Parts: C-alpha cells; structure tokens; sequence
C-alpha cells in the first residue's frame, strides 16, 4: 500500500454460465465539497405560491452517496437483448462493491489563475448504513446513477432527507441525524474499500407475455353442463310475459360461460390521445388527474397500479399518469414537447389486467321489481377480491431495479409500483465525504468554530459486480417467436452508439416481455 | 515497488545459438491524450468529390496501440546481413513483451507560460485482445511502428476502425465497440506490465533463389522416348499436302520437350519504364491500372499476386502497381518525384513465376478445319491449375512481418500478398490509454457528464523479445556465392548511420534471397 502503486484494476465485463450471469462495471467519479462542510435546515411552506400540497421540511448534508438502482448500469444493450430473448424470468443473488485509486486534489484560486495540485495527506470518509438506520433515499428514481456508457465520468449527488412537518415548521416527532455519529473508515491515497452483500429471496420477474386471455380459457368445441338465466321474458310477440328461462353456454356464447377466475384490481385514470385535435381544449393536466388524499394534502397517482395501457387498435391513447415516461437525450428539464420524450406501453398485460382508462365492470344498483326496471352502475375503482389474478408492471433497461419496502405492520403484494423487486433489506446505502481541512488558524485562541477551509475535491474509480439467477424457457410452441431485434435498414447513426461528438444516446425504451407462455 | 526505484533495465541485444537467434530491442515512447477521452463517429460518403470507391464509416477511439510489425524493429543491418548471407529459411517461435518505468506528467498552460510537473497518482490502462474480439487493425502497413534506430523517441498512434456502410450511412449490421468494456490493468508509477505469446506453426520463409529455371530441368545430352507433332504439312515444295508428322525432342528443341510442371498463376498488370520518354504521354495511373470490383466499388490491386518484376535486360521496366515502394528519408507524403522513393525488385523468381507485365501464354481459340485456319488467343489472367508451382513475394528489412488471416470458410494459399507470415492467431493487439482526470467539479449537483479534465500525458520504456528458428543451408555448389555486401569505395556518409544532424537513414531496400538452391 504505497503512493506509487495502483490499488485495483479495471473490471468491466459480463459472463454467462447457464442459469447464472455475472455483470461487472467500472466508472470514474468526482466528488466536490458540499455545503462547505455544513448541515443546513431546508424547508418550504405554503408561503408564496407554494400550495399546501408541496410543503416540506428537512436537512441537507455535506455528504455524497453512490447509486446504481438502474438496469443500464450493469447491462450493455447487447446483453439486455441476450437476456430478454432467451429467458422467462430472472432475479439478483449477490453483490460486491469496491473503491480504489483515490486521489485528492486541492485548487488554489488566485487572481483568476486557477491551479490544481495533489494533497497526498488528505483523506475521505466512507461507510455503509448496513443496519438501515438512516432515511433510505434510494428507490425514488433520482438522477445521479452510474452513466450507461462506461467511458463517461460522472458527479456524485448530494445527500439530503425530509421528516414530518406542519407547513414550514417541524413538530415534536421530527428527527435530526448527524452522519458523523457513525463509525466510518478513512482512506488516503493507497487505501481501498470494499464489501459484499447477499440478496434476500424474492420471486423471479415475469419476463414473458401470456398467449391466452383470461376470458378465453374454455374448450371451444364442447359445451358446459352448467346453466345460466338466458332470458326473463316470453319468446312470443308483443304480449311478452314473465318467465325464467335457462340454457347452456357453449362455443357461440363464450361471454356467458361460467368462469373460475377474475381480472385484477383497477384505479381508473384519465385517457388522453396523441392526436392533439382529439383532446378537450382546456388545461386539465392537474385538475382532471387521478390523485389521492393523505394528511390533508393531495398527491398525484404516478404511475399507479399496473393496468393495461390501451385496448386493441387504440395505440394513440394512454393514461394521463399511468405510464413511465423517459426523456430523449439532451431533453430539457421543464415543460418539453411530446416529441422529446419516450412513452412506454404495458399493452402486453391486456390478458389479465384491466385497461387503465375504462371501468372495471358494472354491478347491480337496486332491487328490480314488476314496477321498477333494474339499474346498473359503473365501477371505477375495485379493491382485491378472492379469485383475482393480475400481472406486475414491466421493467426496462433504463428503469429502476429495486425499492425498499416500508417497515410497517401491514401491506399487500409489496411489489414496487414503479416496477422492480421489493426488499425488506435492500443493498445498504453507501455514503462518502471529503474530510475537511482548515486553513491556517489565528495566532491567539478563539472559541468560535473554524470557518475557513482549503478548497479541494477528490476522484477515483468504483466497481460493482452482481450475480443473477436465470429461469430458462421450456416452451413447446411450434411457430416462431417474437424477438427484439434492431432495424435492418440504413440510417445516419447507429442505435446505442456515439455521435460525431461522442455523445451516447438511447433511441427508445426496451421492456422485457417478448417470449410467450400459457396462462 | 516504490516511486524511488526503477522497474526494469535496458535490454537491447541479439544472440546466436546455432539454429536459434534471439532479438531484443527497447525504445522510449510518449502517449498523448486523444479525442479528449471521447469516442467519435467518423465517416465520409460520396459527398464532395469523394468518389464512391473511397467512402467509409467508422469510429475513432481515445486509445493508443503498440506496433512492431516491421523487420527493422528487431534486426540491426549487420544482423540482417548475418542472417540473409548464411541461412536458407527462418520463422518466428516465441515472443515476450514488457512495459516499465511509467511516468505521468501534467501540463499547465497559463498565459503562455507552459509548465510541466509530475502527477504521481495518475494511472494508465493496458490490456491485450488475447481473444481477437476487436477489429484487427495491424497488418496494413501503417506508420507508427518502433523506430529503427534505438536512440529515437516515438509517438504512439491512435486506434480507430471501420465497419460496413452504405455511402456515408451505417446499416443494421454495423457494429460499435467500447474498449472500456474489457477487463484492463491499471498502473501507477512503480508498476510494470508484461506477457508472453507463442507462435503457431508456419512454414519457413524461402530465403533463397533457384539456380535452375522451370523449363530447363531436362538432361541436355539425351533425348526423350516420347514424340510430338512436329509438322502438319508435306516437306516437299509449293505443293504441300496434309500429313501427320512426329519426332523426338532433344537438346536442340528443349522448348518442345514434354514437361511435368507448370508456371504459377498470374494477373497481368500494366508495364511502365523509368525512361520518361519511353512512356505514353497521358495520365493513366488510375485509368489503366489493374483493379478489382467488389460490392459496386473498385479497388486497386496493390501489390497483387507475386510475379516477376521484369525479364532479362529490362531492368528499366516495372509493373504499375506490382512492386513494394519505399520512400527515402525525409520524403514528402503526397506526389513526390521518383528520385525520392526506392523500388524493390522480385526479379529473382523469374524461374517459376510469370513476368507481371506479359501474358501467361496462349491457347486454342476455335476448331481448325481444311477451310478454317487455327486461331490462338492470349491469356492475361490464369487461376490455379493442377501442377502449377510458384514462389511467394520476398520480405525486406523495412517491410511487414506477419498478417492475420481473415476468419472465413475458404481461402487459397493464405500467404499475405504484401509478404510475410499468415497467421490465424497473430500476436494480440496491445492497447493503452491515459486514465482521465477531471478538473474541479461544480459545487452543486448536475446531471451532465464531466467535460473539463486536466491536460496530461505519459511516457516510458517498452521492450520486445522474439526467438527465431533457422534453417541452415547445405549446398554442394563449387563456385563462390553471391552475398550482400556494402560498397568498398569512399563516400561522404556511411550507409545506415547518422548524418551530421543525427538523422538516421536507410539508403536502399534489402531483400533476403541471395543464396541459391536447385529446384
């Protein structure tokens, strides 16, 4: 462990061993100094135009943290293709992390002349919340993950959290955390850091589509031995009389056959078309949105319960807030045009989950009588029922991977709504910070704390390795399958490559449900 | 492994052990930073004046690579003489490579004042494509090899490759490679790198000339017991009549004797003389050139199939594109005069291979009859025939060494047309790159990737060692032999030495076929 020797090699690879696949990636990071080594109370109440729905209260810390909760951080596009085109399901098993080749540099800004030199004696601090004692900030689709293209250098995000509030004020249950209160490890140039982690058991992800629909499971050649009320009036003429009349459903009345199962739950959203002329001429992006009310404040249901994006022949429609929406390369931050974002589509689950923009069904509304015609009413939101079967939301190459299940008393099907694996003990957070170095102190003692430090930052490499378990397909389907492939026609650039400027780009989102399977 | 200790010694030598000879050379290299650590799409279509024949599409990488595919990189001129004057053939056996004494320096450009300092903590990355997964760019006679004179310092070339295209656009089969996706090794000052390699079996190079011609293998004293049609008319007067007349060829008609073998294949090229007045007054360097048509675009046949440069007493002639052409020291790049280049000559293979500027022969053209005189026609291109025997193109002290055989289904005599050894698993490519070091990042998080780095470069030593196998001659020739020797008459400078300026120079090309041998 000397200054003149490296502390690790560049491991970036992926191997396939059958039911196993082991990904490995390495990147170069840079860590600035946040908040001038200060903790700061941050808050925003209903002051100004800030509505009650957007109030908060929390703290910003001088620490940074690593993030790789994104699939494209570990799979090349070719590897994603290899995976999704040949396997029915998969799940992670283990993980390894490593930091090495640390180098700290200080910057002297003198009369515009900016100079950078090495500071061989400075340190950084690193520790992992292996006991889940800090607010778990990962799993919220924040930026700052590892770049997709390994040749990119990225900046480490700053750590901050929120707690309970009342407007812009705190309450008696508000918590304050000081990260320095944790046992941490200090590294100089020549030290390295690493640790390992094991995933808890979790069901495989359903990387397939169903080749049958829920309402078409019967034999199309034979009838049932059951009966159903086929008619409640006399089949005669204009003098119809009350009668109770039954028949056996069969091939010509499959809509009436008795069934054993039932579609999954729903929470109706607002439908909107990509043909601007087909929409209402008014701004109802927030007014007509599907929200939920909690503690007096309202919140948008995004993306909400996994439901079918649209029924057949209606690809121009999509739920207002029921679809993951990625932005194209170099897209602006606020209020961009539709042409710069890429909409996903969960159409593949039409077989079991209801369409997100229609009612679950229709149910009896009153007690019919001789003088009262029967009335029926729409169901726009339906909780779980015994016999319901549904599918989860699909994952994507540039989507999240896992999320932490909130530690509460009860829950129901703890799969993350944004898609991925829900865990009780997710991979622990990894935090990092530059150790402060004070400038020259005064010559006489003073009680006041130091406030002048040397401006500096640091950089180094980081590597992650994940082992995945595979579930190979075992189909007996005769005809060929649908596979994700790239276009065969000539184009100016190559998909998933660099421009003439070296700017990486992803042309479209990529799901994982291509293979098929019976219900 | 400390900063204050060297990591290797200067090994530059050559030893002879009988059938073995072991060369060893060491040089000093310098590696800049290419493309500002960016991959860039490069292409050129039929736009502008660029003809369809010169379109391409590919990528330029921020990596450099080592090259020693040149004979003068391992043999001194004296050693080349020692080798070619005493052995019939040779071939390589093993190879060893080594990097050491690395030192990285960063340059600060401030107000014209350029300062250079050491950066003890920076690294470089090095790896070898030992599985031939990257486009093999070596074996194309590119510049950037090790300098001939060991006292020179050289610059490492930049790596780039090409793929399929349509004009200036890519197609569905175009491939894009990211070199960072390979497992690589990182070295600081004090680390070293090395590896070994073994050559596959390969026939010896024919370092000799034939003392007999193919058409003069018979005994000059005895006749044959065979016959040949000697005459088809009556030997009488002006009243010649049809007759079938035969005789035995012997010493006086060796051109008519029956033979067992046949000259090698040919592909006729255009002849041109060094006496400017003897050539046609028109520009036909491209129009009259020998080309070949592939995928709609035409390409020049250079240097083409190994054929004799010229027949006896015609040394002023040479094929337009059938001869390796080296440039003298300090020669310009584009459109220099003939007086500044050095033409080789494959005259030594006149015994078996056809002259490159004449027809292979002449063959029957129609069915002769009493009323139809026989017609015969030239053959200007001839494929392989059973019984053909030919020789390969000669190698040179400043020529290439090996080339990689393209991985296809079929081939035919896979010897590189430019001369040398054809291999299925050539020595692997060695790639190198400066690890990027970002400047001070901003104080608040930002999604955009880093784009400001510290300007730096690196340098060090490199050594190569190759073991060769020899094939000693076993002649019984009585009279003395032809040997390559230097001129005995006084001159201003010494061949293969430095000027008064220390500029090394090579006065002429040097083949390897001096000794003789029977057919």
């Amino acid at each position: 462990d000397g200054v003149g020797s490296s502390s690790g090699n560049w491991h970036c690879d992926s191997t396939w061993l059958g039911d196993r696949v082991i990904t490995t990636s390495t990147r170069t990071w840079a860590l600035p100094t946040y908040n001038n080594h200060l903790y700061k109370q941050i808050s925003n109440g209903t002051s100004g135009g800030s509505t009650n729905d957007n109030t908060y209260f929390g703290y910003s810390t001088p620490w940074g943290y690593f993030d790789f909760n994104r699939f494209h951080c570990h799979f090349s596009p070719r590897d994603w293709q290899r995976l999704i085109n040949n396997n029915w399901g998969f799940r992670p098993k283990r993980l390894s992390f490593k930091l090495f080749n640390i180098q700290v540099k200080e910057v002297t800004q003198n009369e515009g002349t900016k100079t950078i030199a090495n500071n061989l004696t400075s340190t950084i601090q690193v520790f992992t919340d292996s006991e889940y004692q800090l607010p778990y900030v990962l799993g919220s689709a924040h930026q700052g993950c590892l770049p997709p293209f390994p040749a990119d250098v990225f900046m480490i995000p700053q750590y901050g959290y929120l707690t309970l509030n009342n407007g812009s004020q705190a309450v008696g249950r508000s918590s304050f955390y000081c990260l320095e209160y944790f046992p941490s490890q200090m590294l100089r140039t020549g030290n390295n850091f690493e640790f390992s982690y094991t995933f808890e058991d979790v069901p495989f992800h359903s990387s397939y589509a169903h080749s049958q629909s829920l309402d078409r499971l019967m034999n199309p050649l034979i009838d049932q031995y059951l009966y159903y009320l086929s008619r409640t009036q006399s089949t005669g003429g204009t003098q119809g009389t009350q009668q109770l009349l039954f028949s056996q459903a069969g091939p010509a009345n499959m809509s009436a056959q008795a069934k054993n199962w039932l579609p999954g739950p729903c929470y109706r959203q607002q439908r909107v078309s990509t043909t601007l002329s087909q929409n209402n001429n008014s701004n109802f992006a927030w007014t007509g949105a599907t929200k939920y009310h909690l503690n007096g404040r309202d919140s948008l249901v995004n993306p909400g319960v996994a439901m079918a994006t649209h029924k057949d022949d209606e690809e121009r429609f999509f739920p207002s807030s029921g679809v993951l929406m990625f932005g194209k390369q170099g897209a602006g931050r606020d209020n961009v045009d539709y042409s710069s974002v890429m909409l996903t589509s969960e159409e593949e689950i039409k077989t079991t989950n209801p369409v997100a923009t229609e009612q679950y069904g229709v149910v009896a509304d009153n007690l019919q009588q001789t003088n009262t015609g029967p009335i029926v009413g729409n169901v726009n939101s339906q909780g779980a029922l015994p016999g319901m079967v549904w599918q989860n939301r699909d994952v994507y190459l540039q989507g999240p991977i896992w999320a932490k299940i909130p530690h509460t008393d009860g829950n129901f099907h703890p799969s993350p709504l944004m898609g991925g694996f829900g865990l009780k003990h997710p991979p622990p957070q990894i935090l990092i910070k530059n150790t402060p170095v004070p400038a020259d102190p005064p010559t006489t003692f003073s009680q006041a704390k130091l406030a002048s430090f040397i401006t500096q930052y640091s950089t180094g490499q980081v590597s992650v390795e994940i082992e995945w378990e595979l579930q190979k397909e075992n189909s007996k389907r005769w005809n060929p399958e649908i596979q994700y492939t790239s276009n065969y026609y000539k184009s100016t650039n190559v998909d998933f490559a660099v421009n003439t400027e070296g700017t990486y780009s992803e042309p479209r989102p990529i799901g994982t449900r291509y293979l098929t399977r019976n219900l």
